[PDB]
């Protein structure tokens, strides 16, 4: 009986718009100002934005429901955190480990080096973040913060499309943002919204399929927003104007049903028959499967053990990567693959049953080292987790777990 990881989200402060427009609003628009009564955004306002006071709330309302807190997930939620001050940054990272481990430490490196053998394991840590604010610098700093998964604002894959953050972007800075994330080892999830102004069911239904079928994108899950109109928003405005109008209850429902219905095995769809990896959760004894398929200029290849009834019991993905971008200095080669996601159903391993993770670890190694005769294999684990791929051999190196292999 293996408890699940627990989601801890927090919202960064309201932060200037990034770019520099007279018309833009005061503050940057969050995709949570579409979902204003959620529990965490009104926590979030009601704790003035402080990383460690919501984090200490947040560990204090799981464990009073009798939720398990061994294993979570740091969600740091706005999409517009990296485009504030660095200091600010860091030293929100650092307060939220501080509030994990119980204990203030001299630094973030320490924070996390206790949190690795902490009763609060951070096993994961997502950021929210804009596909234009996803450069290389943004993302070492991410791998600095000690994250494993980015939830891209993509909103919809479509330049003619309106978003509901200010500004917006191109459909080019997400396939960017896709490759160097993919290139660096970080899962990608992309928000996905259908209703936007200026689409339509067919249109999104049309991208929703170009989404799994382009290299250039591909993403590892959706999470999807139905769009509707909030009151107090500029969205109440436009359907008062009647420049918007939103779909119907029962026209919404079919679209988000097709979307589901299209989706390839390695996707992962949640809402905030489907076949997706959320509805095959969990008879015979699971097999192991691959699945391969190219993405940004690489191959992913998706490992997974599947029973006769395809339920899931656990997966891993391996991306033999287009480019060396993680140094590692010289004990670890040239070329190393990349292991960007380790799931055994339905949690996440931290300490150091679980063999599912052991054998999808051993093919992946074997066929990094036989198949695409690479040096050695990277792991970007959460800092909770890492005991688990010490007891299996590898070591951190520039916050990955690496070993070379023999
Ligand atoms: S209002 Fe500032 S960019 Fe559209
Ligand atoms: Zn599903």
């Amino acid at each position: 009986t293996i408890s699940g990881v627990t989601p801890v989200a927090v919202m960064t402060k309201p932060l200037p718009c990034p770019g520099k427009c007279i018309y833009c609003p005061t503050f940057a628009a969050t995709p949570q100002s579409y979902t204003p009564e959620s529990p965490a955004v009104l926590r979030a306002k009601s704790c003035e934005y402080q990383a460690y006071k919501q984090v200490a709330l947040r560990l204090r309302i799981i464990q009073d429901m009798g939720h398990p807190t061994d294993k979570v997930e740091l969600i740091i939620m706005g999409g517009t955190f990296l485009s504030a001050d660095i200091t600010y940054q860091y030293g929100f990272i650092k307060d939220c480990y501080d509030a994990l481990n119980g204990v203030v430490a001299g630094s973030l490196e320490e924070a996390k080096t206790i949190n690795e053998t902490a009763q609060h394991r951070c096993v994961g840590l997502c950021i929210e973040t804009r596909p234009d604010i996803c450069g290389k610098a943004e993302i070492q700093r991410m791998i600095d913060f000690g994250t494993t998964r980015v939830e891209l604002g993509v909103q919809m894959l479509d330049d003619d499309i309106y978003k509901l953050v200010e500004r917006g972007h191109r459909v080019s800075d997400v396939a960017e943002a896709t490759c160097l994330l993919r290139e660096y080892g970080l899962k990608v999830h992309y928000h996905w919204m259908p209703g936007l102004p200026g689409s339509s069911p067919e249109k999104d239904l049309a991208l929703s399929r170009m989404v799994f079928e382009d290299p250039r994108f591909c993403p590892d899950g959706l999470k999807l927003y139905p769009t509707m109109v909030v009151e107090g928003t500029i969205l109440e405005q436009w359907w008062k104007e009647g420049r918007y109008t939103p779909y119907p209850n029962g026209t919404m429902t079919g679209l988000i049903a097709d979307i589901k219905a299209l989706v390839p095995p390695y996707v992962r769809i949640s809402r905030v028959k489907c076949r997706c990896i959320r509805c095959r959760e969990y008879s015979g004894e699971p097999t192991l499967r691959r699945l391969d398929y190219p993405a940004s200029g690489g191959k992913e290849i998706f490992l997974s053990f599947e029973d006769a009834s395809d339920t899931l019991y656990g997966l891993l993905r391996l991306r033999i990567p287009c480019a060396s971008l993680p140094v590692l200095g010289q004990k670890y080669g040239a070329k190393t693959g990349l292991v960007r996601e380790l799931h055994v159903y339905g949690t996440e391993l931290s300490l150091g049953h679980r063999g599912l993770g052991r054998k999808l670890l051993a093919e992946a190694e074997c066929l990094a080292r036989d198949e695409f005769g690479l040096d050695s294999l990277a792991i970007l684990s959460g800092v909770g987790a890492r005991e688990y791929y010490r007891s299996l051999g590898y070591e951190l190196v520039a916050g990955y777990m690496c070993k070379h292999l023999d």
